């Protein structure tokens, strides 16, 4: 009616809407409006310049209520002011979410969302995705905007949805949609329970009968789903479960890499589900999870000399990795070495002193960590052969030594590591 004299109000100006007002600068005839609660820095503001882009800030005033419709930040509130003014004056309300889902090929998208893993089980999903060749996006609330992936084309759409994003969304269809878990603690949600299961489960009561739906059985404590319309294949049964060192997919089963923390067998178990279903085959899936990086790492022992006990934790390739390791004891005698990651130290050097008798370092990591570890009995060598000699010198019987390195190189070290033990006698 209005043709393009049509005004589009931003509320809230995130990653979300700043996406998403890029995009319809380049797809759509319209005036545009920007309005931001704070200020706006300088570069934010160049840019509505360049482009002649209204804006507001420092406040939300009546100017949104001349717009045909108004996008809402995600982490806008139900109850504030400005919303209240908009819904009582009959303003459309909508946000990025919902304009991707209403713009994209459905059947491309796999929309996953949950309490926990929900970062990475969606980066699973994608790992996955991607090894078999298809082109493959993936953000969502944790990562890049849905919106930036309307550029161009892709084969598969992988989303992670929070309960944010689906609240805003009045309509979210998705074709392909898991749920991980629902958990009732902790929550970034603002108050009620019972608004955020019904934001969450959205998607599934859109469904039709040609579409997917798999998800936690555990959820049907808190909903009835027996009315849902698609294909529904919940994971916790007597066929889709995980244990710790098992996946059972279809009465099948299957050996982990490894023995995971319950989340990531859960995102495992979840992606498991949805892949069996899409491809009838999960050797694909075993074999791409391998080189899956959020993959906890594999903690060797090694075997004992001289009452000593040696652990080969070689794929510690961080700070936060070689803490993980460390929370498996009280004390150990440490040995950290290779590139040390751009970060600053001191955080880890404090967390970590509690639980070291010892630290042995060589390689240029030696100098990320030499300023900050005055604290406690450390040694710089050269190379991993004095590393290792130098711990049994440091040790005595009963200790604990660590191979847990915190850099990264040029099981090349674990290798070495392994083969300077049994040199020494080690079983
Ligand atoms: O945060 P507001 O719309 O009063
Ligand atoms: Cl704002
Ligand atoms: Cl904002
Ligand atoms: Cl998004
Ligand atoms: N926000």
């Amino acid at each position: 009616p209005r043709g393009s004299h049509m005004k589009i109000g931003f509320l809230g100006f995130g990653k979300s809407n700043r996406s998403l007002l890029k995009y319809l600068l380049n797809h759509q005839e319209a005036k545009f409006f920007v309005s931001e609660a704070k200020t706006l820095d300088g570069e934010t503001k160049k840019f509505l310049e360049e482009h002649s882009v209204e804006y507001e800030e420092g406040g939300h005033t009546e100017k949104l209520l001349d717009c045909d419709v108004v996008y809402v930040s995600p982490g806008i509130k139900p109850d504030t002011s400005m919303i209240e003014l908009l819904s009582s004056r009959g303003v459309k309300l909508s946000t990025e979410l919902q304009f991707f889902l209403d713009n994209v090929d459905p059947k491309k998208v796999v929309g996953i969302t949950g309490t926990d893993g929900k970062s990475t089980a969606t980066a699973l999903m994608y790992h996955v995705l991607s090894g078999r060749g298809f082109k493959t996006f993936l953000g969502g609330n944790f990562g890049t905007p849905a919106v930036e992936a309307l550029e161009g084309e892709y084969d598969y759409y992988v989303l992670e949805m929070s309960s944010f994003q689906l609240f805003w969304s009045e309509r979210p269809y998705l074709s392909n949609f898991l749920v991980l878990n629902i958990s009732e603690d902790h929550l970034d949600w603002h108050s009620s329970f019972k608004e955020y299961v019904d934001s969450k489960l959205k998607p599934a009561f859109l469904q039709t009968e040609g579409d997917l739906f798999v998800y936690n059985k555990h959820i049907e404590r808190l909903r009835n789903l027996e009315g849902v319309r698609s294909r529904k294949i919940p994971f916790w049964t007597d066929e889709n479960f995980a244990t710790e060192k098992e996946l059972i997919v279809r009465g099948k089963k299957y050996t982990l890499p490894g023995n995971y923390p319950y989340q990531m067998r859960e995102n495992i178990l979840a992606v498991s589900v949805l892949y069996m279903e899409m491809f009838n085959e999960l050797e694909s899936f075993l074999e791409l999870l391998r080189d899956f990086k959020p993959l906890p790492h594999r903690m060797e022992y090694l075997g004992q000399i001289d009452g000593r006990h040696f652990y080969n934790d070689s794929k510690a390739t961080s700070t936060h990795a070689v803490l993980g390791a460390l929370s498996n004891f009280d004390k150990v005698v440490l040995i950290m070495c290779g590139i040390g990651k751009k970060e600053n130290y001191s955080l880890f050097v404090e967390k970590a002193s509690p639980k070291l008798k010892h630290l042995i370092m060589f390689g240029e990591i030696s100098k990320e960590l030499a300023p900050f570890v005055g604290k406690i009995p450390h040694s710089i060598v050269e190379n991993m052969e004095e590393a290792f000699e130098k711990a049994m010198e440091v040790s005595e019987k009963g200790d604990v030594i660590l191979l847990s390195p915190g850099g990264a190189s040029f099981a090349k070290r674990g290798e070495h590591f392994r083969e300077i033990f049994k040199r020494h006698g080690g079983d």
